[PDB]
């Protein structure tokens, strides 16, 4: 599925993500637009051997199990096909997760890279939230 920007932004309020962790709804909007360009299908290798999956581009090193990642571990105890379906419960419940991690969105490189910073606000201008 190819989330709407608002609709993504009430689908992630609904499921908890505003300021958890302190980071604002347009935070998590902006980190699924960078990552995902709002997919929930999006897929993406690593040079590593790992996978990225879904709007957050969780990766199976640490989160989910695909089964074709040495080493790795499933932290999010989930399938990482879990993370593609159309209902993001799957990817915001795991987010949850990464950003209690210690170093919250700072997981998320393209977060870092392209949201931290900026007026994360504009993600979320307009939408009946
Ligand atoms: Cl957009
Ligand atoms: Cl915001
Ligand atoms: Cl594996
Ligand atoms: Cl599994
Ligand atoms: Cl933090
Ligand atoms: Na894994």
């Amino acid at each position: 599925k190819v989330f709407g920007r608002c609709e993504l932004a009430a689908a992630m309020k609904r499921h908890g993500l505003d300021n958890y962790r302190g980071y604002s709804l347009g935070n998590w909007v902006c980190a699924a637009k960078f990552e995902s360009n709002f997919n929930t299908q999006a897929t993406n290798r690593n040079t590593d051997g790992s996978t990225d999956y879904g709007i957050l581009q969780i990766n199976s090193r640490w989160w989910c199990n695909d089964g074709r990642t040495p080493g790795s571990r499933n932290l999010c105890n989930i399938p990482c096909s879990a993370l593609l379906s159309s209902d993001i419960t799957a990817s915001v419940n795991c987010a949850k997760k990464i950003v209690s991690d210690g170093n919250g969105m700072n997981a998320w490189v393209a977060w870092r890279n392209r949201c931290k910073g900026t007026d994360v606000q504009a993600w979320i201008r307009g939408c009946r939230l």
